[PDB]
C-alpha cells in the first residue's frame, strides 16, 4: 500500500562492511562520507534485528559451504579497474537463478571479501567504490524481489531469533 519506511539501504550495506571489516581493526569509516554520527535519533525499531540477522545468516551459511564464495574471490584480479566489471559477473552468477534471501546474504559476504582484499594489497580507496556499486545493484534489481519476497520484515522475521 505504498507507505513509507526506508531502513537506510546505504546504511545497510555499509554496516555489514563495517562490521565484517572490523574483524580486522582498519579504521575505515566509508571514507569521509559524514562528519559524525549524533544525527539519528534514539527509534525505529525496525532496524535492530533485521541487520543483527542478516550478519548472522552470513557467517551460518558462508560457513555451511566454505568452498566458494570466499576462496572464490581468488579468480577476480585486483584493482579499481577491475572489481567494477568482474562485480557484475560475479553478482550476476549469484542471483543468475532466480533471487532469495539466502542469495542476497551470500552477495553481502562476498562484496566483503572483496573490499578487505583491496585494503590488504594497499587499496583501501577501493573499498569505497565496492560499498557504493553493492547499493546500488540492492535498490536497482534487488528492491523489486526484497518488496516481493516480503521486505525486511520478511528478512527480520526469517533469519531473526526467537522474541531476543
Amino acid at each position: 500500500h505504498a507507505g513509507r519506511t526506508g531502513y537506510d539501504n546505504r546504511e545497510i550495506v555499509m554496516k555489514y562492511i563495517h562490521y565484517k571489516l572490523s574483524q580486522r581493526g582498519y579504521e575505515w569509516d566509508a571514507g569521509d562520507d559524514v562528519e559524525e554520527n549524533r544525527t539519528e535519533a534514539p527509534e525505529g525499531t525496525e532496524s535492530e534485528v533485521v541487520h543483527l540477522a542478516l550478519r548472522q545468516a552470513g557467517d551460518d551459511f558462508s560457513r555451511r559451504y566454505r568452498g566458494d564464495f570466499a576462496e572464490m574471490s581468488s579468480q577476480l584480479h585486483l584493482t579499481p579497474f577491475t572489481a567494477r566489471g568482474r562485480f557484475a559477473t560475479v553478482v550476476e552468477e549469484l542471483f543468475r537463478d532466480g533471487v532469495n534471501w539466502g542469495r542476497i546474504v551470500a552477495f553481502f559476504e562476498f562484496g566483503g571479501v572483496m573490499c578487505v582484499e583491496s585494503v590488504n594489497r594497499e587499496m583501501s580507496p577501493l573499498v569505497d567504490n565496492i560499498a557504493l556499486w553493492m547499493t546500488e545493484y540492492l535498490n536497482r534489481h534487488l528492491h523489486t524481489w526484497i518488496q516481493d519476497n516480503g521486505g525486511w520484515d520478511a528478512f527480520v522475521e526469517l533469519y531473526g531469533p526467537s522474541m531476543r
